[PDB]
């Protein structure tokens, strides 16, 4: 919506994690589902945040039903769930639709 990359496969998932390692930029991922109520509520903010940090942080979106393999390996159980990846590995997360916390997480990792 603002510069968010939609992940459609495990292959794209692996390519995008490598991009984050190659460009040395953190990645913030939103694990969402079409049936998820609070996910729809927070989705606009994530999109806005992707514009505001365009160039500093990479933003990915994963529809768990559409890409089960990724959702499963990522160990998600509640939605929405946000992960931060650095150098190919998970470095932080946030579970739930708290707007203030999502902002704090992005700001924290964007500011190096």
């Amino acid at each position: 919506g603002g510069s968010v990359i939609v992940i459609d496969s495990k292959a794209a998932w692996d390519a995008q994690l490598a991009k984050g390692k190659e460009e040395h930029k953190p990645i913030v991922v939103a694990f969402t589902a079409t049936w998820c109520g609070p996910c729809k509520m927070i989705a606009p903010l994530f999109e806005t945040l992707s514009n505001d940090y365009a160039g500093k942080v990479i933003f990915l979106k994963v529809d768990v039903d559409a890409v089960a393999a990724v959702a499963e390996a990522a160990g998600i159980t509640a939605m929405p769930t946000f992960h931060v990846y650095k150098d190919g590995v998970k470095a932080d997360d946030l579970v739930g639709a708290s707007q203030d916390k999502l902002k704090a997480l992005v700001a924290k990792h964007a500011a190096a």
